């Protein structure tokens, strides 16, 4: 019985918990990072070109 | 049956949840990655002529 609340607890946190938070929190600093290497890019050009 | 659930939570979400997120985000900073030090090679490369 022990043993059964262990597999209860490890099932019902881990799994549903890890899958959400780390879904919208890689997703969210993806595009995130996406976005600004883009304007980091822009930028970086933009100083080459006036150089 | 408590065994069960937990091959069922586990199925359910972490082989999907981690395909979808780690390729989506990988991909998008792998080409933004690529994109900047491409940029950064440029801006080096006019500031070493300029130099």
């Amino acid at each position: 019985a022990a043993k059964v609340k262990l597999t209860l607890e490890q099932a019902k946190l881990p799994d549903s918990q890890i899958r959400s938070a780390g879904f919208q929190d890689l997703l969210v600093q993806e595009q995130t990072k996406v976005q600004t290497a883009q304007t980091r890019r822009i930028d970086q050009e933009i100083l080459s070109a006036g150089f």
